[PDB]
């Protein structure tokens, strides 16, 4: 229950209980003394098992790990609020020795360091220590250095190609002969080539292009009765996305059909896409009928095609350098918004004003609440326009007190354009350093979601993927690397005593 | 009249090219160096405007005008009305018109809601932060810029 909804633990299992029925030893007995030295807050009992025994930085990961769902607990249930703040306190000692460890493990051997990081945990519930680290939300563990370049190895596939990547991947792709000219890793080239998670991803973003130019060749021409083929297509991709989503809803972690939409519905990306597609529905429905109907279909078109244009920051976000600004730009919008609310406090004020002062004959219509926002509004934006505002009342008479107009429109001007965005700049800039590393911090993380659900997905891209969700019914009837590694016992005995080797050197260099 | 344009084109280049004589200047070298690193930050930031800038420009065409055959001056609107747009050109008669009246497009008061929005993320959000960006990263530049003109 605290370590997660995958995870099975060696005592639940039906060996344990059949053993457990007629009541012997524990081959690793340490892990049992660490986990209950971990559950019964003994920080330093459990510190004094984690450097005995065998596994080191998997006890660390499952110590921190247990630690933050204990702490979790206890804060939901009203504890004294001291208990929750030692339980977060444990839970950052162990995250920090882990990190620590993999540090002096990578900086001894690195070759052995990456096979750490994905050797099946037998004990653990066959988890390796990155999913561990994930499930931790550890950001700082999968952010380091031999991290990110076995990420960059399970990325890249079973291809050597290391010098100038993606213009090779998209010559393969647009020219499948040009496939057998690659180096490979130690007919089945073919299939190693386009299920490696990068090739995927580039055909994804292939397949994302053509579209967006088929939807803004639809919109842009005329609309007859009948849908034409660029439209077809366009509806075709739709309708297999849904049914994509609907797909990687179905087969999520939990057991509950209504349990995993919220697990689904967890990321900002999921919720906008599912209403895009049900917005995209509505209009393809009322476009197949009369011309008003049809009309408001197209309209419902425009404003979906202003969706699927700001969703190209996701396929962005893949590049080194393009993800974390766009988180500092989601956080940049929560303070743009903070400042809009008291910009349109003064824009709001000044166009009543002006309204009121200027036309005092008016009945009560809705073009009242339309004068007030919009013209002030483009007047901060360079359209200064002094004939439209105080207009210079042969000569039409001039209204009583038409005068203030001009002072209320520098003193707004004044306020608007030199005060409030000035300390928006500065606010911006002095809050910039830490937005920056914690974009990068989080950037590192997510290119492991990245990887892997890019390593789940089918070969195919969503034009054409239709074919391989029918393979997938019909094999219905019926991890080598990627997640995994399996390694003989030669290898995990020199696995554990290289293990064994670092954290003895690292705790002696911490005492020198 | 081809090799006039080639011609002017031409001069456009060798204009340019008194940089390199500025550059020996001990004030005025440094700056160029540090004009080019700025050059590619504002490429990355050029890259995000660029797509918003088409979003608003394609949505704008497309609600206005409704019974457009196919052709290239369909590619010129997109991109020329809403880049000139965030220069201070932001003339709200061209855009949104007034719809004796001619008759009212359907969907043709979303523009100006369209129009604020982009407004507000091109010319608060994204330039404020790639002042920030420069702002940020200018003590490293200056001093690398300072050693390789020495
Ligand atoms: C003198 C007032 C006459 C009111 C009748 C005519 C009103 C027309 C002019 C409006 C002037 C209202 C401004 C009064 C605000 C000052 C309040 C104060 O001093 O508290 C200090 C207050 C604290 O005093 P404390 O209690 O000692 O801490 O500090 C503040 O909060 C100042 C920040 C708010 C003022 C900035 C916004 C001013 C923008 C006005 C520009 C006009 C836009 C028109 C379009
Ligand atoms: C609600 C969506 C309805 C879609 C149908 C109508 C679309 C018309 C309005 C377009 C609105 C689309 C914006 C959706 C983007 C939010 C995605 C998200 O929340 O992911 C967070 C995402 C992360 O969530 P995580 O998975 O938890 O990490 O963080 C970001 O990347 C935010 C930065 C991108 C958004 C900034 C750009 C917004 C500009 C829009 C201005 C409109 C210009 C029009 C001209
Ligand atoms: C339509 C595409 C829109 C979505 C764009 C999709 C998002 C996107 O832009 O891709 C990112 C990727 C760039 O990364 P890519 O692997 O190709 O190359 C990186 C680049 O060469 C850096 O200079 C390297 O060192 P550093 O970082 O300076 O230290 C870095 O090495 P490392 O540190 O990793 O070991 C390299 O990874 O691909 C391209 O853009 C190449 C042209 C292909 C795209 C151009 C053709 C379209
Ligand atoms: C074309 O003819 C229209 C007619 C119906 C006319 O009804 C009128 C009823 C009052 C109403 C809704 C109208 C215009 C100004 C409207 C104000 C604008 C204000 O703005 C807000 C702005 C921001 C707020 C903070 C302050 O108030 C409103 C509370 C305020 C507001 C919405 C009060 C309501 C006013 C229209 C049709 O019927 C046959
Ligand atoms: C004067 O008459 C011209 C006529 C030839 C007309 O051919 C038409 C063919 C479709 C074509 C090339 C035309 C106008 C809009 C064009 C779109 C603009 C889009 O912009 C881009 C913008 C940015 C991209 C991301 C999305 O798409 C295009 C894929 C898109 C684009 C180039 C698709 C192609 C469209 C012209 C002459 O023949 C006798
Ligand atoms: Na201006
Ligand atoms: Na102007």
């Amino acid at each position: 229950y605290l370590m997660g909804g995958a995870y099975r633990c060696n005592y639940t299992r039906k060996r344990f209980r059949t053993l457990y029925h007629n009541l012997n030893h524990f081959p690793f007995p340490f892990h049992e003394l660490m986990v209950w030295a971990v559950l019964m807050k003994r920080q330093k009992m459990a510190l004094f098992f984690w450097q005995h025994g065998e596994e080191a930085m998997a006890k660390a990961l499952v110590a921190c790990k247990l630690c933050k769902a204990m702490a979790h607990e206890a804060s939901e249930n009203d504890m004294v609020d001291d208990i929750s703040q030692e339980l977060n306190h444990n839970s950052r000692d162990f995250g920090q020795l882990a990190v620590e460890l993999l540090d002096q493990s990578y900086k001894q051997d690195e070759q052995l360091a990456m096979k750490l990081l994905t050797y099946e945990l037998k004990n653990w519930s066959n988890a390796t220590c990155l999913q561990l680290a994930v499930a931790a939300k550890h950001r700082d563990f999968i952010a380091h250095t031999c991290s990110q370049m076995l990420l960059t190895d399970m990325w890249m596939g079973r291809l050597r190609m290391r010098k100038n990547s993606g213009l090779k991947v998209i010559l393969g792709i647009l020219l499948p002969p040009s496939i057998l000219s690659l180096e490979f890793k130690n007919g089945r080239k073919i299939y190693e080539f386009y299920n490696a998670p990068i090739v995927k991803f580039w055909f994804y973003t292939l397949a994302y292009i053509g579209y967006l130019m088929l939807f803004n060749y639809i919109v842009l021409v005329k609309m007859e009765r009948w849908p034409s083929t660029q439209e077809w297509i366009v509806i075709s991709y739709i309708f297999t996305l849904g049914i994509e989503k609907m797909r990687e809803i179905l087969m999520s972690e939990p057991g509950k059909l209504l349990q995993k939409v919220k697990v689904w519905l967890q990321e900002y990306w999921n919720v906008t896409d599912l209403i895009a597609i049900l917005l995209f529905s509505v209009g393809m429905i009322l476009r197949l009928q009369d011309q008003p109907f049809r009309s408001d279909g197209r309209v419902i078109y425009c404003v979906n095609i202003i969706y699927w244009y700001i969703r190209l920051l996701d396929i962005f976000g893949v590049n080194k350098y393009l993800g974390p600004y766009v988180m500092m730009i989601g956080k940049m919008m929560i303070d743009m918004m903070y400042f809009v609310i008291i910009m349109l406090v003064v824009l709001m004020s000044f166009g009543v004003a002006r309204q009121a002062i200027l036309f005092p004959n008016e009945e009560p219509s809705w073009k009242l609440a339309k004068n007030i926002f919009y013209m002030p509004y483009w007047m901060i934006y360079g359209e200064v326009f002094a004939d439209q505002i105080d207009p210079p009342c042969q000569l039409p008479p001039c209204k009583t007190g038409a005068w203030i107009v001009p002072a209320i429109m520098a003193c707004y001007l004044l306020v608007a354009n030199i005060l409030l965005v000035n300390l928006l700049i500065a606010v911006f800039n002095n809050t910039f350093f830490e937005v920056k590393s914690i974009s990068n911090q989080v950037w590192k993380f997510q290119r492991y979601q990245l990887i892997m659900t890019f390593h789940e997905r089918p070969v195919l891209p969503p034009p054409l993927i239709i074919f391989s969700h029918m393979t997938m019914i019909f094999q219905h009837v019926c991890r080598d690397y990627g997640l995994k590694l399996f390694i003989t016992d030669d290898e995990l005995k020199k696995v554990h005593d290289f293990e064994e080797q670092c954290i003895e050197e690292y705790f002696r260099e911490k005492d020198d």
